């Protein structure tokens, strides 16, 4: 029965009020708690499906079945009459003072998932502490609250990709009858950086206002967990303190990697420096083939620069290789020099940085290919998106047993639960689960719901749709072609593929039959769609809806019976019939396939 | 069981071939037919639910169980031996090209649905004649083959839509570090006309090539049906001739109506004369509140010319009124006059059309509101968009019984079947079926499959999503708020609403909280999503993705389970929690809901 739910609720949370809609006394005590400015995790028993076992559990634990029953921090206050009596002597504010632990919940790391979990816990009754600190970049750049995705990540990346799309739109406007010259239009990088930084500062201020509104104690200081309840604090003023708390959330997030080569740390930069540096990188070298490196090089090239991507092994490792190759070809066509199959060796400085003149320095790069030829070049800026490593060592010494591989930090089971019962890890921390922003937010929210509200729903991690914001976006949800062939077998996987030219590219005279599209359908499950991909403009908007459709298993016949929206670039999804098994070329020019 | 499929196939389809995969003789006869360039509508017996029933029906009709069996007009030629002997004697072409009717299929109306049906029937082993003709009742520009959607309706609409969005993009490029002024930049409307007409001509050439490939004969002749198996046609040179056919497909479509008053025909223009108009309309009056009228007015306004919409009763009749008002306000905020609750009385001329230098002549408009106020203004052009009506009287003889309402339309049953057994109506004339291009295309393709290949699946006209390409696009799927309230009552309908802001509008300092999202769900069936609505940039892609999601039974909990794509607009649908019953303001700025 609901014995497990009652045990989970009573052993956690701050205040939980069991009530029903029919009983007027329950509504009265709810109103009394509301007018006292007391946040509570009320539960409606009548509307809950298991309306019988809850009464038995209440009789077993509270020794009384008369709802409403309000419970605080391991202490049973009593019925509505008891709460009214406590408020009569003005002790209701006094009795809501948490417990032996200083905080109901402490989040280490003010990232998107961390802040979402903090807000979710705060609006469910508990008093929450949030601890966010950013170790300064070796160059010296620093950002405020918001985490990686917000401060230096999702938002600035999309803003600069939109700038690149505007750059292409300037080219297309001449073919669209607008009196303007591409030779007479130039990009002011500094103004763009100032604007995006102003927007991100506004976002940080809004986040601070929101967190202080939910009665959440935020301290900008490094946190280091000592025991499953105790954590030490290193303030920016080196004022080390110590706070205890029953519930701990680990949201240390992630920090960009460096290659252990001479001169990389003191001369190179990462995404942390890229999104806030004043000058313009110009002739730029990018190290690493992760999707972040590719999109960064993409919108640096689209903004007048001439970037050289230096791929080590393969473009977009972990993604589908066919559309990875297509994306690389598109970058090559628009002025991106791909130094594939090469490995960096060392870097040096030739001309010192010119921060007084706001000009980038000059850096010499030495590397070697797979055959060891001495690759030599000079660049005005070198960016190291070689990967990302988490610094869980300096936040957890030996308290929790967390297995970690290369690029991994912890081992975690379902319900984001680690080995320690009262320690929870969300966001990028969990290994073997996607490192995305919405998944982190959902994990935090659902963790707060399960802890301080008694919820039973568990956050999903499968079929997580992603989109990379290259000059032309790539959005995928599900499985790749190679992954499907490896898992379900070559003969059990059917791929529906096509090439389409968006209606926005006709008069503009852009490239035709480049925007690719593919499906992954398995015959054993009635042509069930497994991996759905799109490559072209606004790929994320197209991909999100079809990810939603895939979530509960949309079949190929479902796509066939669905009717398109005219005119849109996504139409060809509901008109997919070409098969790779037949080998028919998907080059659709003029008349649609 | 399969008797009905067999009888409809033999009595309707042209060339049929019952065969299996395991039998090698069937593959041999397939190869023989392929070498003879005689395409066939083959059916794989071993790839169907009940092969034994098909074999029993064949024994009841073909008298022999041994597959394969090839049929022409349903006649039993025989087995593979008979077909091989006939091919050796070299008279199979005459056998397959002889019948009591001149053509197997006659399709009147060369629209997207018409060409789709023609190609689907042709590649399914049949001979078909597609007849299209356009009668320019106004001064007119007789566009070639391509139908309403391609020649006039859809493609030019989205082309000038992207022109308007490029106008907005140049306006907003100031904040993205682009060195221009938006004052020295002007517009070239003639460039619009020439480019869009060039693209239309390329599409027409592609369509002609496609119809030539599918061996379909196309004659630009007026269609006028006579008897259930014969039609008399009028060539371009007034050469009246007579053609008989086995089956008839009606795709007459519709043409814009006219508010018949003196001068409304010889002076004003409609959408037919809008997408090829040599001169820029400039200060324009728009008549009617249909989505075409608002789309055209927004196009001209964002292009630069001030426009005055003149709404009779309500904006966007048939859509949700809330977003209708929102979209109207969005045009109003960008310089679109709105003479709401007004109807026209007369139009006259002051200056003749100045065609020597391509300048529009001046016109005077007189009308009255609901209170009789004498509205009196001057416009050098008036565009009449008061809906479209079909000319069945010019295509269909009165001897056959059909139904027409005030707006026209043709009565028809579920399987696109008219009163006559071999006369079929698809496109914009079906009784109660949506007036959309994919509707016509799917209806034509599925009808051809059900006719000349014995298909079973029917085209779906339910939950047909749409998108109107106003300057702020509006895309909806399912139902509306008022429709849901009428259907199930207030207590059974729950609305989730959100006011969001695209990331592309942050630096640009565009409108905030203007964008909108609405979700209509029914409580009695597990919060099943009925009507979903989006109002923002690139709404068509989101709307189609979510229409595909909804069509196969998507609930709100399914939306919650989905992990969003960050950063885009569409993932805001996965964070829908505000309810209209609670009355919380949709406006979220920093917390973003
Ligand atoms: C350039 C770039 C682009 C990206 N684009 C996308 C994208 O489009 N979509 C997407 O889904 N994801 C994207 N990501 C990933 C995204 O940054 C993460 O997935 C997301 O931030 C994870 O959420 P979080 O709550 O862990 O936030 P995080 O930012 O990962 O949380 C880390 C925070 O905790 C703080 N912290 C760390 N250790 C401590 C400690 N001991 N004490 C106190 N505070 C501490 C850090 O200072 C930081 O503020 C991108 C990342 C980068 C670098
Ligand atoms: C301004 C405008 C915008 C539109 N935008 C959209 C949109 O965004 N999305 C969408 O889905 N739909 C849109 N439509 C609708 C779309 O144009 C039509 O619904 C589409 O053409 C339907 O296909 P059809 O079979 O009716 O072809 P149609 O082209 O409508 O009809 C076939 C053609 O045959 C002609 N014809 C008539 N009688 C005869 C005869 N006796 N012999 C020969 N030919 C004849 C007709 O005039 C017509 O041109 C729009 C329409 C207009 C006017
Ligand atoms: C669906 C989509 C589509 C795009 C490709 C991969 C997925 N998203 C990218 C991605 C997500 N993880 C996540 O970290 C590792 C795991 O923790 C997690 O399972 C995984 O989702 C990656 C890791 C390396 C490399 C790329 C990724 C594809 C085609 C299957
Ligand atoms: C989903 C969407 C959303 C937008 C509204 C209607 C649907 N599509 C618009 C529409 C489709 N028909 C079609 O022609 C008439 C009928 O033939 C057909 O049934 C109808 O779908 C219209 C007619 C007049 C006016 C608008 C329309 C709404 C809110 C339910």
């Amino acid at each position: 029965g609901t014995s497990q739910w009652l045990r989970k609720t009573v052993d956690s949370a701050a205040v939980i009020l069991f009530s029903k809609t029919t009983c007027p006394y329950c509504k009265k005590v709810k109103d009394v708690l509301a007018e006292a400015k007391i946040k509570h995790a009320t539960i409606e028993l009548d509307q809950l499906s298991n309306g019988s076992a809850i009464q038995k559990c209440l009789a077993s634990f509270s020794k009384i079945e008369t709802v409403p029953q309000m419970f605080v921090r391991g202490k049973f206050i009593g019925d509505s009459q008891t709460v009214l009596k406590y408020y009569s002597n003005d002790e209701l504010a006094g009795i809501v003072n948490e417990s032996k632990y200083d905080y109901d919940l402490i989040v280490i790391g003010g990232g998107s998932g961390g802040l979402a979990a903090g807000k979710e816990a705060a609006k469910y009754g508990a008093k929450t502490a949030v601890l966010d600190y950013v170790e300064p970049t070796p160059i010296g750049t620093t950002w405020g609250l918001g985490g990686t995705c917000v401060n230096v990540g999702c938002i600035p990346k999309k803003l600069m990709h939109q700038a690149g799309l505007l750059s292409h739109a300037l080219e297309d406007a001449e073919h669209f009858g607008w009196s303007l010259d591409r030779s007479k239009i130039s990009h002011n990088w500094s103004t763009m950086v100032e604007g995006v930084q102003s927007h991100i500062g506004s976002l940080n201020w809004g986040y601070k206002v929101a967190l202080r509104d939910n009665q959440v104690t935020y301290l900008n200081a490094k946190g280091r967990l000592i025991s499953p309840h105790e954590v030490q604090i290193t303030d920016k003023n080196q004022k080390v303190s110590t706070i205890t708390g029953n519930k701990i959330i680990l949201a240390t997030g992630e920090r960009p990697k460096y290659p252990e080569i001479p001169g990389a740390v003191e001369y190179g930069i990462t995404s942390d420096d890229l999104f806030s540096l004043p000058y313009f990188p110009g002739k730029t070298l990018v190290i690493g083939a992760s999707y972040v490196a590719l999109e960064c090089a993409g919108f640096l090239a689209s903004l007048g620069g001439d970037v050289t991507v230096m791929v080590r092994s393969i473009l977009l490792r972990g993604f589908d290789q066919q559309m990875a190759e297509k994306v690389g070809d598109y970058m090559e066509n628009h002025g991106v020099k791909f130094a594939k199959l090469c490995v960096p060796d060392e870097i040096k400085q030739l001309k010192v940085v010119d921060t007084e003149n706001n000009k980038p320095g000059l850096l010499l790069v030495k590397g070697h290919y797979t055959d060891g030829k001495k690759f030599e070049e000079e660049f005005e800026t070198v960016i190291f998106a070689v990967g990302r490593e988490p610094q869980l060592s300096k936040v957890l010494c030996e308290t929790v047993g967390v297995k970690l591989d290369k690029n991994g930090r912890v081992v975690c089971t379902d319900d984001e639960q680690t080995t320690v019962s009262n320690v929870y890890a969300i966001g990028d921390i969990n290994a073997g689960k996607p490192q995305l922003t919405p998944v982190a937010i959902q994990a935090g929210r659902y963790l707060a719901r399960r802890l301080f509200a008694g919820a039973t729903e568990l956050t999903d991690y499968s079929n997580v749709a992603t989109t990379v914001f290259t000059p032309l976006e790539y959005g995928a949800c599900g499985l790749s072609e190679e992954d499907a062939i490896e898992k379900y077998g070559d003969k059990d996987i059917e791929v529906y593929h096509s090439n389409f030219k968006p209606l926005e590219w006709t008069v503009a005279h852009r490239e035709d039959n480049v925007c690719y599209m593919k499906l992954v359908c398995r015959k054993s499950d009635n042509m069930r769609v497994l991996g759905l991909h799109v490559l072209g403009p606004n790929a994320g908007e197209i991909t999100q809806g079809y990810a939603v459709a895939i979530k509960m298993g949309a079949t190929k016949a479902d796509f066939d019976r669905t009717i398109g929206i005219h005119p849109t670039c996504s139409e060809t999804f509901t008109t997919l019939h070409v098969t790779k098994k037949s080998g028919v070329s998907p080059i659709v020019s003029g008349c649609c396939g």
